[PDB]
């Protein structure tokens, strides 16, 4: 008899930061680095998506023109010492708020803030990104 090994087919949508659709950020952090900044339960986290202009010295968008709270999708399987979070804005259901704002002004950037579930904790920022995470 012919052999059919177990094959998982990965399907889905990887990261997108483009006009006309939700931001999809498939982000991987280091567990050792999260644990160090006080992240004990990697499950207990909230994300804010910040749209605006970053501060020239710190890189933080302190006065976002738009913010959005996102409950991530968390893949069950992770590379050793890594932690994936899939952070996707609610554009499809909210009037395309994130994309319309982000791309209403070519100076604007999108920055992703990780905190604990209730907003506390050390604030862990992504780079303030341009289109296509540049």
């Amino acid at each position: 008899m012919e052999i059919y090994p177990h094959i998982k087919v990965y399907e889905g949508t990887l990261s997108r930061l483009k006009p006309g659709g939700a931001m999809i950020a498939v982000l991987e952090y280091d567990v050792n680095e999260l644990s160090k900044h006080g992240y004990t339960n990697l499950w207990d986290v909230q994300f804010k998506v910040l749209v605006g202009v970053p501060h020239a010295e710190t890189g933080v968008i302190y006065d976002p023109v738009y913010e959005e709270t996102v409950k991530p999708y968390q893949p069950s399987n992770n590379l050793t010492g890594k932690k994936l979070y899939n952070v996707s804005t609610n554009d499809m259901h909210n009037g395309y708020k994130w994309s319309n704002t982000m791309f209403s002004n070519s100076n604007y950037k999108t920055q992703i803030l990780l905190t604990k579930g209730d907003g506390s904790g050390v604030k862990l920022y992504s780079k303030a990104y341009s289109e296509n995470f540049k």
